[PDB]
């Protein structure tokens, strides 16, 4: 009934998958002298990271031309068991060296633009207990057989959780109103072509999804953005204060896009807000 | 800044209140505190709530009103067998059509009451206790410059909206606020000259807009909070939640005047505000400026 229901709808139909099933020799037909990087970024992972690298290394020398586990920083064996699982690691500082890391997710993904050669860049988190060894081949998918395609969300079914139902869908829906049909703005798996993710700015942190997601938005409309069901993952049942931080960086990402001005202060407990992008890639390389 | 924060606490937050019931009697110097309950649909605790209230009617408390909300169950009669008088939205202002919610319940309160302090107490408290008004008129009787109080609940060793939506966002656009524990609470008192002066915020976003309200016209030490006690987290539907969010937001933005689309989610969201009811009620409102 309103002009968002009727975008969402017809948006549904066309760039939205529940039984993203394309095969994985079908998608590899399909890539036409496209090459196709996996990144996962690491801090601290050690139990799960090489389990993520075992579910797509049969990929390798296939769909993927290569795995790549940016490191941001890891104390613990988190590096070695990528290597051992048959990854290739990359720190932040080798894969931009001209420029001085600062902490964060967002800056892991931006530097991994400059360590990789893609056409099609692929983010996992390397946190997943149950990844599943498909994964790739659907957030790929839209990108290699749907004309007009730039980013592809990959999506959960449950047997979003509090931070996108509370916090980024509401201020979507007051602020960018179409992307309210995403329905997981803020996952960690998704996929890009390199031509858009090397043009936009990228946010600090835990803002990273939601500025990558309005960017394109802005630039390319719901046209450019597509989402593909993963399958059954529950829920993370994580801290209320770490929730709250990443809140805190949604709001501050989401503002800075949308033409709303922020305090820079951070949360007040009785918490890190950074407003300074990365520059487009662009700027520094290809 | 956490100065402006640790100054406030220190003066304007009481983790303890020492008040007695008699102090505050004494303390009221011919001013009159009304207690209004607004309630939809709450037979099962509308009833305890008020009898917590009732003793004090007489003394320290001189109304004692449930704003009913258009209830279709025993509310009313439950409320009244208690010892609270009913007033229905239509009777409390009559020549005006109601809106659904919230907001539109307090707003209309305004012109069924006499008080010089009005203080609002949810009526689907499970635990309420008797010593809830007594906390929450004491910083306005006994402490100088204080025109809204906010009761808050300490946990045992806010609540995700809160937590999540309200302080993150009022880190970002009203920054020394954030020192307000539980700034959506719905136990709170304000004075008659604050609430019949500012708009009133539709639904679920009527809390918010009195205390962005309040910070802005009469400043940070104009709001003071107490402790209530120990109240565990209510447990909610997450959809409930997220539409308490999404009128949050739009109430908060209304305030900032950030343009909200006014789009729901797939939820009510109004951004229109109830005007001043001095403006409705002027020669009641004049009555009572003193
Ligand atoms: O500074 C950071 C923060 C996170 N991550 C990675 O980004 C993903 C999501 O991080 P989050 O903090 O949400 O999850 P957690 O680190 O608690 O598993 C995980 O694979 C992290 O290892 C990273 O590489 N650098
Ligand atoms: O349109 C409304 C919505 C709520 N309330 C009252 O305001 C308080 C808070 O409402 P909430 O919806 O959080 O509680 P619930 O109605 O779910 O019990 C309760 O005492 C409600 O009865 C009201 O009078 N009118």
């Amino acid at each position: 009934l309103t002009a968002t229901d009727l975008a969402r709808h017809r948006w549904l139909t066309d760039n939205s998958w529940t039984r993203p099933t394309w095969t994985v020799a079908e998608l590899e037909a399909a890539k036409a002298g496209r090459t196709i990087s996996v990144v996962l970024p690491a801090l601290n992972e050690e139990e799960t990271v090489g389990g993520v690298v075992e579910t797509i290394r049969p990929l390798l020398g296939g769909l993927v031309d290569e795995l790549i586990v940016l490191d941001s920083g890891s104390t613990d064996d988190t590096e070695i068991r990528a290597m051992a699982a048959g990854a290739r690691v990359i720190s932040r500082e080798v894969a931009l060296p001209e420029v001085a890391p600062q902490p964060g997710k967002g800056e892991v993904l931006w530097r991994s633009l400059a360590a990789t050669t893609g056409d099609i860049i692929v983010f996992i988190d390397s946190d997943l207990i149950d990844p599943d060894p498909m994964f790739v081949p659907k957030l790929v998918g839209p990108l290699l057989l749907s004309e007009g395609v730039h980013l592809v969300k990959g999506f959960y079914r449950r047997p979003g959780g509090r931070v996108t139902e509370l916090v980024a869908r509401p201020l979507l829906a007051a602020l960018r109103p179409e992307l309210t049909c995403v329905l997981q703005p803020l996952g960690g798996e998704y996929a890009g072509t390199r031509e858009l993710l090397m043009s936009v700015p990228f946010a600090p942190g835990y803002g990273v999804e939601i500025g990558l997601l309005v960017d394109t938005y802005d630039r390319l409309g719901l046209d450019a953005i597509a989402q593909v069901n993963l399958g059954v993952r529950a829920h993370r049942n994580r801290p209320l204060t770490d929730l709250a931080a990443m809140s805190r960086q949604v709001i501050a990402t989401l503002f800075s896009r949308c033409g709303v001005p922020d305090s820079g202060v951070g949360l007040t407990q009785f918490s890190e807000v950074s407003l300074v992008d990365r520059p487009p890639m662009n700027t520094l390389r290809g």
